[PDB]
């Protein structure tokens, strides 16, 4: 069993379901930006989905990242931008600005703030049905909002499910091209993904880097070798490059098993 330098860990077979190492695997923690995996997989969830739907990036959203120096996807206001568009800006840079206007879009009620609140409702429900009691959501890009290693890497089996989600958290770059407030066609710069096993990890397929105050570095890793699926999460590594070999280490050890 490998020794890594997060205080949380989890790995499964993705296929059975079968654990393959753990390491306070139910003990809660801050989750930071891992949360927005279930905003994604949320907005994917939902009946009214429209991929090529377009949404107005509001001031709000860039007021929002703003207000909290926070991870942005650099939308710009008046652009109209897909639901498609926004996966990519929420998945690869992980875009606070992106989660802002998904929720806004997907939330149910009459008001913006109506609308957030619903859709973080709809995130707590959508844990509850994975039959998960470690998990809840106070925001909708983890910005009360805590998890667990397996917890959380349930909830990413599942995102998993659907090929739009697995399409997006594989892709390492991505070049959003938006309709201007003036029907223009705006190339935006690229976007980048910030997980760094999809170039250094051979088979690496996803899923999602994650950091906050509290959560420190968080990683939810898969890759796929020989038709085996290891999956897990690691929370609270010490640093980027920390989080990145731990979550090697679990991988091919998981490969190894």
């Amino acid at each position: 069993k490998p020794t890594i330098a997060a205080v949380g860990g989890y790995a499964m077979n993705n296929g059975t379901g079968t654990t393959l190492y753990t390491k306070a695997a139910d003990t809660r923690r801050s989750t930071g930006s891992t949360t927005k995996i279930m905003t994604a997989k949320v907005v994917l969830a939902q009946s009214n989905l429209n991929l090529d739907a377009k949404v107005t990036i509001q001031k709000a959203y860039s007021d929002y990242v703003v207000a909290n120096n926070a991870s942005q996807a650099h939308l710009i206001v008046g652009d109209k931008v897909t639901v498609r568009q926004l996966l990519y800006g929420l998945m690869l840079p992980s875009g606070n600005d992106a989660a802002y206007a998904l929720a806004d879009k997907y939330g149910s009620g009459s008001t913006r703030a109506a609308r957030v609140k619903s859709f973080i409702g709809k995130m707590n429900t959508a844990a509850t049905n994975l039959g998960l009691h470690n998990t809840h959501f106070d925001s909708f890009d983890g910005i009360a909002n805590y998890s667990t290693p397996r917890d959380l890497t349930k909830i990413a089996s599942s995102a998993m499910k659907n090929s739009t989600f697995r399409t997006v958290v594989k892709t390492k770059a991505y070049t959003a091209k938006t309709v201007t407030k003036t029907g223009s066609i705006r190339t935006m710069d690229t976007w980048k993904n910030t997980n760094g096993l999809l170039s250094s990890y051979s088979g690496a397929i996803g899923v999602k880097t994650g950091s906050g105050p509290e959560a420190k570095y968080c990683l939810v890793f898969a890759a796929t070798r020989g038709g085996k699926t290891v999956i897990g999460t690691v929370l609270a590594s010490t640093s980027i490059p920390a989080r990145e070999s731990d979550a090697t280490k679990i991988m091919n050890y998981g490969f190894a098993l």
